[PDB]
């Protein structure tokens, strides 16, 4: 029930200086809110908006590191957030909006060039400051973007002004129809500080006129941008049993909806389960129609604390079933943790939908957390420090170090086992924290994205191949081929024994390989050496009588020839375009070894599972003997790459995408599709590479490393 991963990006995560070299610091006169913009230049640009929108940085997610990153300082905080902000690329430059608190209209003006060049400095008119309205009285929040030359505004009042660009550089207000809404629900009974507020907090655009609209009370309107009147008004709170008692009426502005094609897609208040999807259908004489059609729930259960964070309405992706049509990304939050779904629906009526959901963890978080990792070395402290810096990288691993000392604490001497522990707690911490939800992004075409709180973090969610699904859907299921029951009879015992076990186990069977478990041995002693050595006294009995009349009704040397020879080992790639990449793209890069990874780690955790099985019962070691040396073979191999993984990240990665030489500079996917089949390239790469000492400077490095 789960098809895709988390692969997290941390852009520096190679590096060491947790800041880009080069960084800018523009003035006038992130930790709130980030996303990715993508360019002309098929460059993607990531925002952050100060916590306080006192500052906006920008940077070039393809290059964190050697790109530059600009931090435009601001007079002062816009009115209402991120939301009292646009932007958009006009031509060969980036325009931002902002109308700060006092009621200014800033507007920035950015060179396309000046993202992607060297300047430490820009100069000439860039920004400048305006006061096209009073905002003193009627105050904004919802700042919009119509048109180059014009977008409108939205007061707190249910109102909306308008933003008119003649010359290069102004602005000047279009009020439309609503004054009459206005001026009359005085003339009615009352009209409060909040009495019908049914201020603006969702809106969009179809066919460059309809301001397609949402209300706090779910009214729905639908305004004519060549009319300047509100052509409808729907109610969208009785378009089915009206659930009196309590209807939480839209309190904080947020990504409400979302429109694709034709189609259009709400939010709206039911225990958090309503995604009304009334079509839209505007031409006739009649100038404006919602078609209202369906209201599909959410199964957020967990008492349904799941505010959105943002959503996609797109095109088909390519996941388990055929049924397609479309494809509600949905993003939810909850404190920092967060969840990521997608919501296929099967044809185009709408009631024939399927939920699809994903693994909200990262596979190394999880390994960490349920205490897995079986192939980082353990027991120095200066060691586990070492580790700790490397899985978490530079930036994280300073942040909480600061923190560490922040709150009084420090290390006694070079052994403070309780100065780890802290660090460590304080790395998942800090992490999770700076990997908080914030907008998704569809990186080309259908790639996952999401923009994480603190900057160069983002989290992409891949779409698992098979083995992937068996390993993250485990316990997680029933059925399937047969292959996957009998890796969960393997991993119904495995799960069993101590890790401690375990290591010592993958210890042995690395040297059945190296040599340092004698050749001259039986592949059938040797199993056996491995046995009183590490099994004998080592789990108990009673699982193994399972495991074996478990492992009976399983025709094993098939299954096992599946496994190895159509789940694992890949066969030949005729070469499938994966598009040559000519710049450095630092971003592609990471999201291939971090998935590479991924894979193996799995294959890995199989390989070794299986393997357990021909030293705990006696086996045709002449039969079977085939896969073995095969299997040993992979176990080494894949254990070999996991220990460098953690070694040293940037080096294993340039070694992994320059040894695909046409592509020294790395690939650059635009669909899962072109994603999963670049891995298993290198999935191979790596178990197709040769492990033969051609020397002794070549035994002492492996000796030493591995």
């Amino acid at each position: 029930m789960a098809c895709l991963s988390r692969i997290d990006a941390n852009l520096l995560q190679y590096y060491e200086k947790p800041e880009p070299n080069n960084t800018v610091d523009l003035y006038v006169s992130g930790s709130e809110y980030s996303n990715c913009l993508l360019l002309s230049n098929s460059e993607y640009i990531c925002y952050h908006f100060s916590s306080r929108s006192t500052l906006l940085t920008f940077y070039p997610l393809s290059d964190a590191y050697h790109g530059k990153t600009i931090n435009i300082h601001l007079p002062n905080a816009s009115m209402n957030q991120r939301y009292t902000l646009t932007i958009q690329e006009v031509e060969q430059q980036l325009l931002v909006n902002v109308i700060l608190k006092d009621g200014s209209f800033l507007t920035l003006q950015l060179p396309l060039s000046f993202l992607f060049s060297s300047a430490n400095t820009l100069n000439g008119e860039w920004f400048h400051l305006q006061n096209p309205y009073d905002f003193t009285v009627r105050v904004p929040h919802f700042l919009f973007y119509v048109s180059p030359q014009f977008s409108v505004v939205f007061l707190e009042d249910g109102g909306l002004l308008g933003l008119k660009k003649v010359d290069g550089v102004h602005y000047e207000p279009l009020l439309f129809n609503d004054n009459s809404y206005l001026k009359s629900l005085t003339r009615f009974f009352s009209r409060s500080s909040k009495s019908d507020y049914d201020s603006v907090i969702s809106c969009k655009l179809f066919h460059e006129r309809y301001l397609i609209v949402l209300t706090q009370n779910c009214h729905l309107k639908i305004w004519d941008l060549t009319s300047f009147t509100l052509i409808q008004d729907y109610d969208m709170v009785s378009q089915s049993d009206s659930d009196p008692s309590h209807f939480r009426k839209v309190e904080a502005v947020g990504e409400y909806l979302s429109l694709y094609n034709n189609t259009l897609v709400t939010l709206l208040p039911l225990e958090n389960g309503l995604f009304q999807m009334g079509t839209l259908l505007v031409d006739s004489s009649g100038i404006l129609t919602y078609t209202f059609q369906n209201n599909i729930p959410t199964n957020l259960s967990a008492s349904a604390i799941w505010s959105i964070v943002d959503l996609v309405l797109t095109r088909p992706l390519e996941l388990n079933v055929e049924a397609s049509y479309l494809n509600l990304i949905v993003l939810w939050k909850s404190g920092t943790a967060s969840k990521l779904q997608i919501l296929n629906v099967n044809d185009e009526s709408f009631k024939n939908y399927e939920w699809i959901e994903s693994v909200n963890k990262s596979l190394v978080d999880l390994q960490s957390e349920h205490d897995l990792d079986i192939v980082t070395k353990t027991g120095d402290v200066e060691r586990g420090f070492c580790n700790l810096k490397s899985r978490y990288g530079t930036q994280i691993f300073e942040r909480a170090q600061q923190i560490l000392s922040e709150n009084k604490i420090i290390m006694a001497h070079n052994e403070d086992e309780e100065y780890l522990a802290n660090l460590e707690t304080i790395l998942r911490d800090v992490k999770t924290a700076f990997n908080e939800a914030s907008s998704i992004t569809l990186y080309g075409d259908e790639i996952i994205l999401v923009n994480c709180f603190q900057p160069y973090n983002h989290s992409l969610y891949k779409l698992n191949t098979t083995v992937e699904n068996w390993f993250y859907n485990m316990h997680s299921e029933t059925d399937g081929s047969e292959l996957f029951k009998y890796l969960r009879t393997l991993n119904g015992f495995a799960s069993t024994l101590s890790n401690d076990v375990l290591r010592s186990i993958s210890k042995k069977f690395l040297d059945i390989i190296t040599g340092e478990l004698p050749d001259s041995m039986t592949t059938v002693e040797k199993f056996t050496d491995i046995f009183k050595n590490c099994l004998e006294n080592q789990f108990e009995i009673t699982n193994l009588k399972i495991l074996f009349d478990e492992l009976n009704s399983f025709d094993i040397p098939v299954v096992l020839n599946d496994l190895i020879n159509n789940q694992m080992k890949p066969g030949i790639f005729w070469k499938k375009d994966f598009i040559s990449a000519i710049k450095f793209d630092g971003f592609t890069s990471i999201i291939s070894l971090e998935s590479l990874h991924q894979l193996l780690s799995i294959h890995y955790r199989i390989t070794l599972q299986v393997l357990l099985t021909f030293v705990l019962f006696d086996l045709d070691t002449e039969i079977f003997g085939q896969h073995i040396s095969t299997l040993l073979d992979l176990h080494y191999k894949q254990f070999l790459l996991l220990n460098l993984y953690r070694q040293d990240k940037c080096l294993l990665a340039e070694v992994l995408l320059k040894d695909s030489s046409e592509f020294s500079f790395g690939v650059k996917f635009f669909n899962y599709g072109q994603l999963i089949a670049y891995i298993d390239s290198l999935n191979s790469n790596v178990y197709n590479a040769s492990i033969t000492e051609n020397s002794f400077f070549m035994t002492f490095f492996r000796s030493y490393i591995i």
